[PDB]
């Protein structure tokens, strides 16, 4: 299905491996918990390349995101290309980059209107939805992991801890920030994908990232008992980096962000009504 690299053929379309950014005349444009991603450039199509505790449980993890991806093909799920059995996987170019780090602007990039936003919120819920269709569930939804193309289509990424369909384990993995509790207690479930979700909502509408260390709160998710305190609403926390926003529509996304951040995970909507919630907001 996929085609095997070697490992020098990367050493050569990625510089070294040159852990300099691109802005500075790197190779190197971000990190993830298990792994570093490099550009690259193969025949003459731009490629991203990522290069990976426990080294028999990262190998099962490369494979894992091969067996993942050999059978979920999605028009909102990121493309593998090949491998390379360091360890190393090699994606198709995604021209702009990570939803957390336009959320942030991150090396000047102009911030997102609310017009891409609401596209962006749907195209990863149709991504979602097409893996719990699959009866997988990624375990990693963030925004550090919705990837964006050319078209600013959201797409999903990082299925090295995607496992499939409600059960516990032992090695417990994931993004603080984005977990649900049931997941931080060791359940597997895809009620858990839900949870993270709302959390990317939130995100969205906030334009703040998931944890600050220097923010009161540190934690994004406890803004919705603030508001739900009658304390705030949900337009203290709108990103005014936006000129487009309107009330109707934002205040409909916090309540399918909501609704995904119940404490209780059998009271969250499933992805099915999540896509029909936030295509109605826009209809
Ligand atoms: C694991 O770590 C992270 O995914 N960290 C998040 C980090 C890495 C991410 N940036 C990128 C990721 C990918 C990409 C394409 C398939 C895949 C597959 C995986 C996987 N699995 C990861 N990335 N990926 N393409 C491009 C970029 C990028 O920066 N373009 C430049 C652009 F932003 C711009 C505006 C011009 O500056 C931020």
């Amino acid at each position: 299905r996929f085609h095997s690299f070697s490992f020098y053929e990367l050493k050569n379309v990625t510089n070294n491996f040159d852990e300099r950014p691109i802005s500075v005349g790197g190779n190197k444009m971000g990190e993830g918990g298990f792994g570093v991603v490099y550009k690259g450039y193969v025949n003459n199509t731009t490629v991203a390349v990522k290069k990976l505790i426990t080294t028999e449980e990262l190998k099962q993890q490369f494979d894992q995101e091969i067996k993942v991806m050999a059978k979920c093909q999605h028009e909102n799920l990121v493309e593998l290309l090949g491998f390379s059995s360091d360890l190393c996987l090699v994606y198709v170019y995604m021209p702009n980059g990570s939803l957390l780090d336009r959320l942030s602007c991150l090396d000047g990039t102009p911030p997102l209107s609310w017009h891409m936003r609401c596209k962006i919120a749907q195209g990863a819920a149709n991504g979602i939805n097409f893996l719990h269709e699959n009866h997988h569930i990624h375990r990693d939804i963030k925004s550090a992991n919705i990837l964006l193309d050319e078209a600013f289509t959201a797409k999903i990424s990082d299925f090295g801890l995607a496992r499939a369909s409600t059960v516990m384990t032992s090695r417990i993995v994931g993004t603080t920030a984005y977990m649900a509790p049931e997941a931080l207690r060791g359940e597997i479930t895809p009620k858990s994908d839900i949870y993270s979700f709302g959390v990317v909502l939130l995100e969205i509408i906030t334009g703040l990232p998931a944890v600050d260390e220097h923010r009161e709160p540190q934690l994004l998710l406890d803004i919705k008992e603030e508001i739900e305190d009658e304390e705030k609403t949900i337009e203290d926390y709108i990103d005014k980096k936006m000129n487009d926003a309107d009330s109707t529509s934002v205040e409909a996304m916090y309540s399918v962000a909501s609704q995904c951040l119940h404490e209780k995970k059998n009271k969250r909507p499933d992805i099915k009504k999540v896509q029909q919630l936030l295509q109605e907001m826009t209809a």
